[PDB]
C-alpha cells in the first residue's frame, strides 16, 4: 500500500460524505465548462486565449475528479457495518499527474491577463512551467512514502515546497510591477486574485502532510475535504475572477461586446 | 445508517416509481440545457449571464441526478419477492451539498434582470451567498440525525430555518422595491415567479421532515417524489420564467433579435 | 411485479430483437438532435422557438431509451437456452413518466407554427397540458394493473382515453381554423402532420392494451416494437415536418437564410 | 443460437484483433463528426443539408459500434486459455436494424449535390428509400437462419439482393443523367463517388454470405473486418467526398466563404 | 497471449502509475479538443482544415486511451498483496488500429500549413498516407511476436522502419524546400515542427523494442510511460504548433480576427 485512504474503515457518514464531496466537484467543473463557453464572446480576441484556457482546466480536472469518483465507490463496500476495502486499490496520485497540465495553464492566463506580450510572455512562461513541473515530480515521488517512510515524505515535501516558492516569487513579482498598466479599473481585482491565489494554492502542501499529522480516518476526510474546497478556488473561482478581468479590459480597449455585456 | 432509505424493503411497484422519477429528471434538466443555449442569442448582452447562470444550474443538477439513479439501482437487489440493500448505502446527501453551488446561482440570476447595478449588485450578492451557505451547511448537519435523533433534526432544522428567513425576506424586499423600474411589462410576471420561489423552496424543508412525521417506505417515496416536483420547479420552470423575462426587457430596450423573435 | 415482460422467458432471437430496437431507438433521437442544430439558422427567430423545441424532445426522449435499454440487458441473462429474469425487473413506466415533459413540448411546437400568439397561445397552451397530464397520470395507474386486475386496466384506460379525446378535438380545431392562415403553402403540409399525428399518436393506446389481448412473450415484442414505431413517427418524423413547415414559412416573411437554404 | 458469432470460441489473437477493429470504428464515426461540423460553415445553404446528413450517420452508427463493442467484450471471457461465450449472446443485427435510418440518409445527401429538386427530388426519395427498406427487412429475416437452415439464408438473400439492383439502377441513372450539370469540375468527382460506393456496398452481401463459404472463427474475424472497412467507405469516406463535391459547387456559384476556403 | 502486459504481475505502486499515466492522457486528449474548437474562429479559413484535422485527432485518440483504461482496471484486480490477471486481457493493439486514422490527420495537416496546393498536395498525401499504412500494418504483425519469437518481432520491425524512413524523407524534404514561402516568420517555427516530430515519432519504435531489452514490469511501466510522452507530444503539443503556425500566416495574410487575436 501507498496511500492511507487504502489502510482505513470506513463508518458510512465518513464515508458517504466524501462520495458528496467528490461527486459535487465533479459537477461544478462540468457547469463552469458551459458558462466559459457562453461569455467567451464578450472577451476581446487578444484575450479569449485566457478563457479559452479555462475550458482546458475545467475538462481536464472534471474528468479526473470523475474517475476518482468512480474508484471511491468501485473500491470499498458495505459489509458488517463499515466501509472495507475490496480488490481494488484508492490513491490521489490521479490529482499529481493532472497537475502537470493543468497548473501550466493556470499560470499562463494570469501572465495574459497582466498584458504580458512576446519575448517576456514566453521567457517568464517557460521558467513558471518548468518550476511547476519540478514541485509536481517531487511531490509525486513524496506522496509514495505516506505510509511507509514519513522522513521521505518530509524529504521530497521540501524540495517540493522550494520549487513552490520560487514560482510564487515569479507570480507575484509579476504582477505587482503590471499592475498599474491594468485597464479597466481592474488593479484592484488583480490583487484579490493574487490573495485567492495563496490561500487557495496552500491547501494543497497541507492535504500532503495530513499523514504526517493525522493518520487515520478523520485524517483521509480531511484531507478530501481540503482538495474540494482548493479545485473550486483555485480553478473554478480563480477563472471566474480571470475572465471578469478579462471582460473589463477588453471593454475599456472599446470592444463593444464587452461595453454592451456591461451596459 | 443515517438516512432512512437505507432501512427499508421496497416493493416492485414502490422501487420502479421512484426509479421512473429519478431517471425523468436526469433528463430534464439535460434537455433545459439545449434549451437555454438555443435561445440565449435573443437575449440582449447585459442579461446574457441570467441565461449562462440556468446552463451552470442544469448541468450541476442533472449530474447529481444522474448519480443518485445509478446508486439507486446498484444499492437494491430484487430478492424474494421484494427489493432489499446489498453492500452500498442510499443517501440524500449527495442534494445537500450540490445546493452549495446551485442556490447562489438561482438567486444571482434574479439580481441580474431585477436590474441591479454595482456596489449594490454585488452587496446583496454577498449576503443571500452567505445566508444560503448558512442554511445549507446546517441543514446538512441536521439531516445525518435522521434515523438516531430527531429531537437534534428538528433543532438543526430549526437553525436552518433561521437562514431561510433571512433569504427570503431580503429576497422579497428587492422584488417589491424594483418591480417598478422593470421594462416591457414584466413586473407582472416578475411576482409570479417570486411565488413559483416560495411554493417550490418550501417542498425541500417538507421532504426533510418526513422522518419525523413518516418513517417508513411511503415516506420515502413521497420524499423522493417532493424533491422531484421541487427541483423540476425550482430549477427548470424557474430558468424558463426568469428567461422569457430577459428576452421581454431586451426587446424593450431595443435588441432586435428580441424585437424579432417575439415579431 | 406490475408488467407483464417481467412475467415471461424469452428466446435469444425474441431477446435480441427487442435488444435492436431498443438501441435504434436511442442513435436515431440523438442523431435528429444534430440535424435539428444545425437546420435551426435557416429559420426565422419568431419560429425558432418550434426547433427548440425539437431539440428538447429528442434529448429527453433519447436519455429514456438509453435507460430501458440498458435495463434490459441487465435484468435478463442467457440460461439453459433462454434468457431469464435475474434480480431486477424492467417496467416501461420510466416512458410514462418521461411523457409528462414531452407531450407539451409537442404540442407547443405544433401552436408555434399555426401561428398562434399572444392570449390565444397561452389559454391554448394550458388547456392542453392540462388535458394531457391527466392522459398520462390515469394512464400510468391503470398500467400498475396489467399483471394483476385486467378489470382495473381497462377502466383507468377509459378515463385516459377521455382526455386523449378532449386534447385530440382541440387540436384538430385549431388546426382547421387556422390552416389558411399558413404561409408558403404550408395549409397542405399541415394537414399530413395532423395525420401523421393521429396514427402514430394511437400506437399508444394499442401498446397499452397488448396485455389484453396477447399475454405473452410475442405480445411482449410487439409492444416493444409498436413503442419503437409510434417513437419515430411522433417524435422525429414530426419534428422534421415542423421544421420544414417553419422554413418554408420564414422564407415566404422574407427572412434571407431560409430563401437560400431553399435556392 | 442465431448468429455464429455465438458458435465459436477465439484465440486471445483472434478475440483481440476483433476487440480492435470495433474499438476504432467507434472514434472514427464520432471524430467524423467533429469536422463536418466545422467545415459545414463553408458550404453554400442550398447543400447544407448534404452536410447536415453526414453528421446524422456519422452520429447513428458510432453509437451502434461502441454497442456492439461493449456487447463483444461482455459476451466472452477468457477462460482456459480462450474466449468462450458466458450468459449474454453476440448478435450483428444491431446493424441490420441501424441501416433502416442511415441508408436513407445516405442516398439523400448523394440527391442533394446533384441538384434535383422538388417533385423529382420527393419522388426519387420515395423511390429509394422504399427500396432500401425492402433491402434491408428481406436481409434481416434471411440472417435469422445463418446457423440453422443456410437454404433458407440464400433464398431471403436473393430477395434482397433484388431490392438492391433497383436502388443501384435509380442510383445510377440520376448520376450519369445529372453529371454534366454539375459545377466546379465535380463531374469527375461525382463518377469517383458512384465508383466507391459499388465497391463499398458490395462488401455487405459479401459479409451476409460468409456462414455460407466460412463457418468457423477466421470467418468470423473476416466477416468483422470487412464491416469495418464497408463502415469506414460507405460512411466516412464518402462523407468526405460529398462534402467536397458540395464547397466546389458552392464557390462556382459564389459563395464567398466556401471562395475563401478553396482560396 | 500475445502482449507482454499479459505475463506478468504488478505491485500496486507499479499498478497505480500505469492508472494515473492512462487517465491523464483521456482528459489531455479532450481539453485540447475544446480549445482547438474556440481558437478556429482566428485561423483564416484557407487553413481552418488544419485546425479541423486536429479536432479529429484529439477524439480518436481520446476514445482509445479512454478504452485502455478501463480495460486495464477490469483485467486486474487486486489479490495477495499484487495485482494479477483476470479473464480479460490486455493489448496495446488497441493504439496500432487507431493510427490507421490518425498518422494520416497528423500530415495532412503539416501539407496545408505549409501552403502546398492542387496536385502537390493530392500527390504527396498519396504517397505519404500509403507508406503510413504500410509502417503500421507491418508493425501490428511484428508485435503479435512479442512473448512467442522475438526473431519474428525484428524482422517485421525491420520492414516497418523501412517505410518509416520514407515518409521522414518525403516529410523533410516538402518541409525544407517550402519553408521560404512561408508567411508571418513562421520559417523558424516550421523548423521547431520538424524537430518535435523527429523526438516524437521515435519514442514509438523504440516503446515497440522493449519486450526485446526489458521483458518485466519495469518494462511494462516504461512503456506505457513513452507512449503516454509520446501521444501528449505528437498529437497535442503539435497540434498547438500547427494553429500557432495557422494564425500568424492568416494574419500576414491580413485575416482580422487573426490580427486581433495577435494585437
Ligand atoms: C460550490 C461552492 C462552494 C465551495 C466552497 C468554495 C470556497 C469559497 C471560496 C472563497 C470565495 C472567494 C470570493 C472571491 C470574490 C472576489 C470579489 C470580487 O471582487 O470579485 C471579483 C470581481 C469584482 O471585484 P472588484 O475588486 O472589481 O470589486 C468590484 C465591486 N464593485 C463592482 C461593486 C465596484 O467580480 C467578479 O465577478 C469575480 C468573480 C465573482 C466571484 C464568484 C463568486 C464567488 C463565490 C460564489 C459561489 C461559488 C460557487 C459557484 C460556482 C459555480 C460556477 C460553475
Ligand atoms: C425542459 C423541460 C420542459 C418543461 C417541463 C415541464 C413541462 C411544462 C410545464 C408547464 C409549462 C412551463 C412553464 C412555463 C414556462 C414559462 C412561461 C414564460 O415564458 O413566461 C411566463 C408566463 C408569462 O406570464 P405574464 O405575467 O406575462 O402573463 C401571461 C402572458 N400573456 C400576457 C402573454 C398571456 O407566465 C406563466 O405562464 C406562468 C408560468 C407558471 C407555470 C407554473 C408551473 C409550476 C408547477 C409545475 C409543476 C410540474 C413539475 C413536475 C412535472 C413537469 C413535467 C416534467
Ligand atoms: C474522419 C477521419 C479520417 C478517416 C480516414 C483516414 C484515412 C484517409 C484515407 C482516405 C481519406 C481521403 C479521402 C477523401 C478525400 C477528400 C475528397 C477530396 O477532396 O476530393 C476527392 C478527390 C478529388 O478528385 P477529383 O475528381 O476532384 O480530381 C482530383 C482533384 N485535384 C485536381 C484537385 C487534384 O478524389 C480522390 O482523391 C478519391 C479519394 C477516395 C478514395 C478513398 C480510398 C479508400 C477506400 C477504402 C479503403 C480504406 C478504408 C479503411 C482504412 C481505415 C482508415 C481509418
Ligand atoms: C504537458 C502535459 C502532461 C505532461 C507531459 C509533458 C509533455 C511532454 C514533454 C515534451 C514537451 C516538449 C515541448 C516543446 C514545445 C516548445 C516549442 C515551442 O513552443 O516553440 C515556441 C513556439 C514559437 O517559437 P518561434 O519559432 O515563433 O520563436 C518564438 C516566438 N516569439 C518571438 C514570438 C517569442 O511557440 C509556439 O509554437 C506557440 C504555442 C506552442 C507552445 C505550447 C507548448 C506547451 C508546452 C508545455 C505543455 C503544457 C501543457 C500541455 C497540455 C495542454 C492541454 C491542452
Ligand atoms: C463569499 C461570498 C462572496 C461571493 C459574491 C461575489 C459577488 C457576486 C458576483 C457579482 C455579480 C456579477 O459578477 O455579475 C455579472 C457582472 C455584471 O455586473 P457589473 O457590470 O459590474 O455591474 C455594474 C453595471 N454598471 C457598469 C452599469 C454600473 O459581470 C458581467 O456582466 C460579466 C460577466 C462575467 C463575469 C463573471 C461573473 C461570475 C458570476 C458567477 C458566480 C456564480
Ligand atoms: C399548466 C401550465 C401552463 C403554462 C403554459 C405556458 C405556455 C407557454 C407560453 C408560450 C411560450 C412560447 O413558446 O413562446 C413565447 C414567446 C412568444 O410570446 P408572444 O406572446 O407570442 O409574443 C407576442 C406578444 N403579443 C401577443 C402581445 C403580440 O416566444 C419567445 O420567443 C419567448 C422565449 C421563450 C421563453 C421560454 C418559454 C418556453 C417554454 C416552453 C417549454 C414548455
Ligand atoms: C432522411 C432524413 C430526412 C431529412 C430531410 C428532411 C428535413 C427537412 C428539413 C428542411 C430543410 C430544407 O431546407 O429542406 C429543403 C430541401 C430541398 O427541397 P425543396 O427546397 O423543397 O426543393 C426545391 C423546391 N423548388 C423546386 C420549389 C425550388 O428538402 C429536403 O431535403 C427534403 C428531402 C425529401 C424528403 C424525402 C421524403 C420521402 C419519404 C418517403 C417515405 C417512404
Ligand atoms: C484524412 C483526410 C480527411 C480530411 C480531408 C477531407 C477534405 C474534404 C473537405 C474539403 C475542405 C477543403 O476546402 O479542402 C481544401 C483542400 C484542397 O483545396 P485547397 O488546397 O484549398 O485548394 C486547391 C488548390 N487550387 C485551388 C489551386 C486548385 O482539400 C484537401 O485537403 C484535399 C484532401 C487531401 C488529399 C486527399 C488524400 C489522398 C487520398 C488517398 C488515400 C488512399
Ligand atoms: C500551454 C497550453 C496552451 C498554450 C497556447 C498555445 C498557442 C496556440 C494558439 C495561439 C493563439 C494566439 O493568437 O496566440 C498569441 C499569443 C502570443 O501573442 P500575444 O500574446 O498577442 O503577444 C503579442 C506580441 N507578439 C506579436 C510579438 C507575439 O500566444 C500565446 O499566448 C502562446 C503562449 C506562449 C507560451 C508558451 C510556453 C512554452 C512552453 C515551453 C516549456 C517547456
Ligand atoms: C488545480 C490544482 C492546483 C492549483 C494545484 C496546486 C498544487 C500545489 C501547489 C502543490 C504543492 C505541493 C508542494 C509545494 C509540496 C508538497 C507536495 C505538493 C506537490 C502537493
Ligand atoms: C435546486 C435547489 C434548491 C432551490 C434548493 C433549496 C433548498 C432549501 C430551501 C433548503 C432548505 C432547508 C430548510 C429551510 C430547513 C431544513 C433544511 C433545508 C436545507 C432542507
Ligand atoms: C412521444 C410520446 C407521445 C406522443 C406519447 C403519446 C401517448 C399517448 C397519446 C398515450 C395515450 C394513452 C391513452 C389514450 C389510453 C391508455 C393510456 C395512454 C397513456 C397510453
Ligand atoms: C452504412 C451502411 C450501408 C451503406 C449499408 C448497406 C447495406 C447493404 C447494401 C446490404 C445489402 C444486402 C444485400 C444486397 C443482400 C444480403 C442482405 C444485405 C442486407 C446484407
Ligand atoms: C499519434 C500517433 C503517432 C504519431 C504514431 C506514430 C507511430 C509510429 C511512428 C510507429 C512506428 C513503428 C515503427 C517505425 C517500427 C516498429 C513498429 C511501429 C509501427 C511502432
Ligand atoms: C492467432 C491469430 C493472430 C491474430 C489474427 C488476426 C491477424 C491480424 C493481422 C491483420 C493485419 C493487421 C491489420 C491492421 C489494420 C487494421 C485494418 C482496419
Ligand atoms: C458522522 C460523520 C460525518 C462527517 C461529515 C460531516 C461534515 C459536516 C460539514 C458539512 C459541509 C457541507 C459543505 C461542503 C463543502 C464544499
Ligand atoms: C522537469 C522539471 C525539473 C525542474 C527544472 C528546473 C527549472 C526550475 C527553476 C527555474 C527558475 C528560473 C527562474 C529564472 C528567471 C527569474
Ligand atoms: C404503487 C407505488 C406508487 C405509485 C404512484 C402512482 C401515482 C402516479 C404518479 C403520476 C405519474 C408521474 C408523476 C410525475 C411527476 C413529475
Ligand atoms: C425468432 C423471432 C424473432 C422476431 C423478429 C423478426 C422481425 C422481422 C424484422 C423486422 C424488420 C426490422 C425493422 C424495424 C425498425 C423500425
Ligand atoms: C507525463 C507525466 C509523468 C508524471 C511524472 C510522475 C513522477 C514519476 C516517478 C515515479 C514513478 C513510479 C514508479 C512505481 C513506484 C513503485
Ligand atoms: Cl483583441
Ligand atoms: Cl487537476
Ligand atoms: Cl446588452
Ligand atoms: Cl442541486
Ligand atoms: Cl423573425
Ligand atoms: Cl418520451
Ligand atoms: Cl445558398
Ligand atoms: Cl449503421
Ligand atoms: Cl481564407
Ligand atoms: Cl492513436
Amino acid at each position: 500500500m501507498k496511500n492511507i485512504e487504502s489502510l482505513f474503515d470506513y463508518s458510512a457518514g465518513q464515508f458517504e460524505f466524501i462520495d458528496h464531496l467528490l461527486t459535487m466537484g465533479v459537477g461544478v467543473h462540468f457547469a463552469a465548462l458551459i458558462f466559459f463557453l457562453v461569455v467567451s464572446q464578450f472577451v476581446a480576441p487578444k484575450y479569449r486565449i485566457a478563457t479559452a484556457l479555462s475550458c482546458i482546466v475545467m475538462v481536464s480536472a472534471g474528468l479526473i475528479l470523475n474517475s476518482q469518483a468512480v474508484m471511491w465507490t468501485d473500491a470499498y463496500a458495505y459489509v458488517d457495518g463499515s466501509y472495507q476495502l475490496q480488490d481494488l486499490t484508492f490513491s490521489n496520485g490521479y490529482r499529481y499527474v493532472n497537475w502537470m497540465a493543468t497548473i501550466p495553464c493556470l499560470l499562463l492566463q494570469l501572465l495574459i491577463v497582466l498584458n504580458l506580450k512576446g519575448k517576456e510572455l514566453f521567457s517568464t512562461a517557460t521558467w513558471l512551467i518548468l518550476a511547476a513541473w519540478g514541485m509536481i515530480i517531487t511531490g509525486y515521488v513524496g506522496q509514495l512514502y505516506e505510509v511507509d517512510d514519513i522522513a521521505q515524505l518530509m524529504i521530497w515535501g521540501a524540495v517540493s515546497t522550494a520549487f513552490f516558492v520560487v514560482m510564487n516569487w515569479i507570480v507575484g513579482t509579476k504582477i505587482f510591477k503590471n499592475r498599474a498598466t491594468m485597464l479597466g479599473g481592474t488593479d484592484s481585482t488583480i490583487t484579490k486574485v493574487f490573495w485567492l491565489m495563496m490561500f487557495a494554492w496552500t491547501l494543497y502542501p497541507i492535504a500532503y502532510l495530513v499523514p504526517a499529522f493525522m493518520n487515520n480516518a478523520d485524517g483521509v476526510v480531511l484531507r478530501q475535504l481540503l482538495f474540494t474546497i482548493a479545485d473550486i478556488s483555485s480553478k473554478v473561482i480563480y477563472g471566474l475572477m480571470i475572465t471578469y478581468i478579462a471582460i473589463q479590459q477588453s471593454a475599456a480597449a472599446g470592444y463593444v461586446p464587452a461595453q454592451q455585456a456591461l451596459g
